[PDB]
């Protein structure tokens, strides 16, 4: 186990059970694959509006807590803001549909999923509104923590400097992993008092939508197999472990029993510097998502990377 203490006071968990799973996979999976999460030692649990699994997750969360595994406090469980309700007005509503699918009275966290705002093609939003609106879903208790998704420095900044902010985004979750590793992003994040959620973390699930399957498979990197090799587990242990110790919390989404379990063991082992250092050099500015559908929005957060 072990946790961060987020700068709102709240503590989150810093190994999370990634619940997106393709629309050709049955949605009574997620019920099935989250218990199986919990059941592993899971505690912090990422879903959101987009994934249309809310019901299943929240369900797989009550049914351990009905049958004694954990209380409510001791899960944390995301949500997110889809898109489509960025305007101020939407975002309340949208975090109110998202607790009745789960039956939960709160989310742990609610995040905007993306600053690509979309009309409820693409919307100009005003995201320090909307930011306001989570603002008072906090102070209404629909949300104990709130943070942010895909967003880059400058819009981590503009929320930052936003007159009368009240409440700093807890963190950023973003794409992230050993060959797109986000040193710099991290530093900030580190430097705000934010932090890093990284999803992907083992290479995307590579969806033809959104991934070039050309694109290199990170699980087959030649130096994470060479250090699974090494400390005797695998490459995706490798890369959950990597992100511990540099202070980022780390998603994994397996909808397998066997490779559920396996992640958990992130906690059993440790890797050196010149691990560290040898996963460090496989950094080459590849994200999984690269698509026309948000490559030429007006807020896309790849276009600061320069
Ligand atoms: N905020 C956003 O915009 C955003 C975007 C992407 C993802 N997310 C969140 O981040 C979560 C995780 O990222 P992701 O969905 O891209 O997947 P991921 O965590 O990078 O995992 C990718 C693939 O790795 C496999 N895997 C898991 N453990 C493994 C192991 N021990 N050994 C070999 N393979 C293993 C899984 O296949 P199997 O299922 O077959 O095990 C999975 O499909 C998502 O589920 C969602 O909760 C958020
Ligand atoms: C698990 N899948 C998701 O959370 C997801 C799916 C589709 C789209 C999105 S997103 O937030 O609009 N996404 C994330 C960031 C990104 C970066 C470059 C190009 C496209 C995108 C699109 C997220």
């Amino acid at each position: 186990h072990q946790c961060v203490k987020l700068n709102d006071g709240h503590f989150m968990p810093v190994l999370g059970f990634g619940t997106y799973a393709p629309p050709e996979v049955p949605r009574s999976k997620a019920l099935e694959v989250t218990k199986l999460a919990i059941e592993a030692g899971f505690r912090h649990i990422d879903s959101a509006h987009l994934y249309n699994n809310e019901e299943q997750v929240g369900l797989a969360i009550r049914s351990k807590i009905a049958d004694g595994s954990v209380k409510r406090e001791d899960i944390f469980y995301t949500s997110k803001l889809w898109s489509t309700f960025h305007r101020p007005e939407l975002v309340r509503p949208a975090l109110e549909n998202s607790l009745k699918k789960a039956q939960l009275d709160y989310v742990d966290l609610y995040l905007i999923h993306s600053p690509m705002s979309l009309k409820p093609i693409f919307d100009i939003v005003d995201l320090c509104t909307t930011w306001e609106a989570m603002e008072k879903c906090k102070d209404a208790g629909l949300a104990k923590s709130i943070g942010v998704s895909n967003f880059n420095r400058r819009q981590l900044e503009m929320i930052l400097n936003k007159p009368g902010l009240k409440y700093k985004p807890v963190c950023n979750q973003v794409e992230c992993h050993p060959y797109f590793n986000r040193s710099k992003l991290l530093d900030f994040c580190k430097s705000k008092d934010i932090v890093l959620v990284a999803y992907s973390a083992l290479g995307s699930q590579r969806d033809k939508r959104w991934v070039d399957p050309n694109s290199p498979v990170l699980l087959e990197d030649p130096v994470l197999c060479a250090l699974a090799k090494k400390h005797k587990r695998t490459p995706a242990l490798i890369a959950l472990r990597y992100q511990l110790q540099r202070g980022v919390v780390v998603l994994a989404k397996s909808y397998n029993e066997q490779r559920i379990r396996q992640n958990v063991q992130v906690f059993e082992f440790q890797l050196t510097a010149e691990d560290m250092k040898a996963i460090d050099g496989l950094d080459r500015n590849l994200h999984y998502f690269n698509s026309d559908s948000f490559a030429s929005h007006p807020n896309y957060p790849y276009s600061d990377e320069y």
